DNA sequence: TGACCAGCTGGTC
DNA sequence: TGACCAGCTGGTC
C-alpha cells in the first residue's frame, strides 16, 4: 500500500457525511457522473432532481424541467453532449431551457440559463451535418463556453 | 437556494483536500468516473496510472498494464464492460489482467484479480455472437460479481 | 471555432 | 443467467 493510505483514513468520516446529505437530496454516488458538483447547483438554484429520471434532468417548483450541464475549464473550453448525436437525441433537447455550470476543477465560478431560442443554432448545424454524412451519428460534438457566456442569463 | 447549502460550506474544506489528494497521483476529478474510489483502489494496492492513458488503466512497478472495474453492491449486481463491443474492443481486452473492486455504499469490501485465461469464457462467447449477429455491437453485456468471486484470486 | 478520436457506468425483465 | 434499454464526459490539433 502508499504512504497517503493514512490520510484517506482521515478524510473519510467527511466524506461520508457530504455523501448523506446527497443522498438526502436524490443523488446516489458523488462519485459518477459529475454527481458531488451537481448537488451544489441544485442547493444553490434551489431545483430538484427526481427518483427514476434519465440523466441529469432537473425540476422546479412549478414542475418545469431542465437539462444541466457542466465543465472543468482548467482542462477544457467546450460542454459535452452526447457520443452518438442524432434526430432523436436532439428531439429530447429541443423543448427544455438548459443550467450550464462552469468550474475551475472542483471550486465553482459560474452558472447561466438558456432557452430553446439561444440553442436553436447548435440543433441545426448538428442536423444538417447528420444528412450530409449519410446518417451517421455525430461522434460528441462541443457547445463553446464562449457561447454560453455571451448568449445565456447569469443566474450566479 | 435551499437552506441546506449552509450545510455544504462547513464540508467544502475537507472535500477540496481530498481532490487535492487525488490530483498528486493522478486524477483530476473525484466527481467522474468513479475518480474519489479509483484513487482508494490505487493507494491500497499500489498501482499508479499512466499518464496518457485511456480511462481508468493502471500499471504496476514491472510495467504490466491492467484494466480497474468498480460496483457498489447494495444496488448493482453486475460490472460493465463497453457500450459498442466488438472484436478491436475484445483484442485489447486480451492483453491485461483485470482488477475489480466491491463496494456496500462507499465503504470498501473487497478487491479480486483475474488473468485472461479466467475471462476468456466470455471473450470466446462474445466475439461469436458479434459475428452471428451479423456484425452486431453488443451493448454493455455484464460479468456477474459470483464468477469474479469464483474465479478469481482475492487480493483484498 | 470544430475536425478526427476515445472510456466511465446505471437500469429492466 | 444474458440480452437488451439508457446518459455522464474527456484526448490531439
Amino acid at each position: 500500500s502508499h504512504p497517503d493510505l493514512n490520510k484517506l483514513l482521515e478524510l473519510w468520516p467527511h466524506i461520508q457525511e457530504y455523501q448523506d446529505l446527497a443522498l438526502k437530496h436524490g443523488i446516489n454516488d458523488i462519485f459518477q457522473g459529475n454527481g458531488g458538483k451537481l448537488l451544489q447547483v441544485l442547493l444553490i438554484t434551489g431545483l430538484t432532481v427526481l427518483p427514476g429520471r434519465e440523466g441529469n434532468d432537473a425540476v422546479d417548483n412549478a414542475g418545469q424541467e431542465y437539462e444541466l450541464k457542466s465543465i472543468n475549464i482548467d482542462l477544457t473550453k467546450g460542454f459535452s453532449t452526447h457520443h452518438h448525436m442524432n434526430p432523436v437525441i436532439i428531439a429530447k433537447y429541443r423543448q427544455v431551457p438548459w443550467i450550464f455550470a462552469i468550474y475551475r476543477g472542483i471550486a465553482i465560478e459560474a452558472i447561466y440559463r438558456l432557452e430553446p431560442k439561444d440553442l436553436e443554432f447548435y440543433y441545426d448545424k448538428w442536423e444538417r451535418k447528420w444528412y450530409s454524412d449519410g446518417h451517421k451519428d455525430i461522434n460528441n460534438p462541443k457547445i463553446p463556453v464562449k457561447y454560453v457566456m455571451e448568449h445565456g442569463t447569469k443566474i450566479y
